């Protein structure tokens, strides 16, 4: 029993983790095999002018206590990549992947090339992460674990005036519509991640929660259309055919579940909490909950 | 800016898991130099939980009895002592990873993070606090049993709390270190439950200064109160008694925002008694008791907003 944030184990990125140091800017770098990757920013825009009066030498990388040497340079999209002399020997199997809004991963937030905190968050619908991170943060990442084989999906590179961040996956590319420079830029309005907040009403009956099922259900087309009222999602058939497993499992279809939500959404929670929260929740997916109810190991 | 429920990276304690099997039981262990720990009633039948006499069953055990399996490779057991409700199995490899450690007994109120675990591998972390009724709301199945809290300050892992029995009511008990358990519990299947719960008022003050430090004062107030006062008002809430100690220890939060702390008392008594009225607080529409003092100024910024 029991309904947690939870983050994936967070040791096979500590050990990739190292400090990297341009002039005056300080922030952190990811090594994986001979190569550093960390924000073009560190640099700091023409980053290619910028770049190109750079040495080896002037970019400093600490790996705990020992200084690597830069061997070699280059730029990809908004990351920087700082070949080295040595490996990393603490390399884990790993993959480059871009994930989709509504898609969860752990952060672990460093600061001088030291985590110091691992949390759960997901990739808003407007492409931002609610997270929490200070000055010092940036290069800090995110990451999935799927068996021994870690998936890294985001690096950190700035905060937006709303305190919400913003960054890129490991080649570069921004998630959003961002630059990464000193600008007038805001986040979009943000919208409730549906197939997410339906696995979590899904873990909530799982756990002995009820209150909330009702006899109704619903057509998918009344239910967006009233989804759509309340800065929700539209459902969409896929998003049905992912919720399938919980559903055989609780006995209650989707669509039934989608009648719970609508009248949730339209009443309010009357003085009640699922699963200890007064707000319905939605950065847990389908996949965390059948994880978190069951016990895959890594 | 920003404001999570964070736990410390898990790296040096997924270092220390390993399997424990004996007989038909199998559990997680603690393996710290050359000896492994976990919980005593991996020696029990489900039958045994009844009432157990662990010193009988544990007489009629051999070291070749436990079987420790760390990775993929098979640690051989050479000793075995029981401390309180602690196994301690001595194994004949030391431990390569083992960190820089302390075991600490915490109090009610405080926080530690939860690597969750089943058959010696780690499956998630999770921050969470030690409840008054001194139960923890942990997220455990079946074979976690022997997974741990802890706290890393600096290099040095803290344990603090290993996993040994979920109540009736979904919430988990278990020990320090020592084996020693929090609460009025026993490792016996014995009808048994959690007192009643309450908030833990000084870590709901700690959160609402975090609150100010992030750029939010909607909830404060031009009033202030009596420490006897506040507590007579959040007695009524099913709320700890915040003692002349929790004031002393919201000293620094309070001079960094400007706010004392009877006035941020003052500001948390008008919240019970209104509610939150369609706001939020940090992401919340909960008074949140999970964040101590301490977690506050080690999350948030020196400067406030
Ligand atoms: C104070 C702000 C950030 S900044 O002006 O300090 N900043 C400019 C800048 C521009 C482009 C790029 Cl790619 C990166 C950056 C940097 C940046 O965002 N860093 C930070 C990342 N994460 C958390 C941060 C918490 C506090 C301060 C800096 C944080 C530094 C936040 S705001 O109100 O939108 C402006
Ligand atoms: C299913 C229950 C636990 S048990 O009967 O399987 N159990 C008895 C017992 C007694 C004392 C001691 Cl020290 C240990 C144990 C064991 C125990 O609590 N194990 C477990 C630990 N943590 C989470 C668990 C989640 C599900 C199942 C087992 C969990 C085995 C929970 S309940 O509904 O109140 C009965
Ligand atoms: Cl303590």
């Amino acid at each position: 029993s029991g309904f947690r944030k939870m983050a994936f184990p967070s040791g096979k990125v500590e050990g990739c983790m190292v400090q990297v140091t341009c002039g005056t800017t300080t922030l952190n770098g990811l090594w994986l095999d001979d190569v550093v990757y960390c924000p073009r920013h560190v640099i700091c825009p023409n980053y290619e002018d910028l770049l190109i009066r750079k040495s080896n030498h002037n970019f400093l990388v600490q790996a705990g206590n020992v200084q690597l040497r830069v061997i070699g340079h280059s730029m990809q999209n908004c990351v920087l990549k700082l070949k080295v002399d040595t490996a990393n020997p603490k390399t884990p199997k790993y993959k480059f992947v871009r994930i989709q809004p509504g898609q969860t991963f752990s952060v672990l937030a460093c600061y001088n090339g030291s985590p110091s905190g691992v949390y759960q968050c997901a990739m808003r619908p407007n492409f931002t992460i609610k997270g929490s991170f200070l000055n010092g943060s940036c290069g800090s990442v995110g990451f999935n674990i799927d068996y021994d084989c870690v998936s890294f999906c985001y690096m950190h590179h700035m905060e937006l005036p709303t305190g919400v961040h913003a960054g890129t996956d490991l080649e570069g590319n921004f998630y959003g519509p961002f630059v990464d420079r000193q600008t007038a830029q805001a986040a979009g309005t943000d919208t409730t991640i549906t197939v997410n907040v339906l696995a979590w009403l899904y873990a909530a009956v799982i756990n002995g929660d009820r209150w909330f099922l009702n006899r109704f259900t619903t057509t998918l087309n009344d239910f967006n259309l009233v989804a759509m009222k309340y800065n929700y999602e539209p459902l969409t058939q896929d998003h049905v055919d992912i919720l399938g497993p919980l559903s055989a499992q609780t006995g209650i279809a989707v669509l039934d579940m989608c009648a719970s939500l609508k009248e949730l959404l339209q009443n309010g929670m009357n003085g009640r909490t699922i699963l200890g929260s007064a707000l319905l929740e939605d950065e847990f997916t389908p996949f965390d909950v059948v994880r978190q109810c069951s016990g895959v190991t890594f």
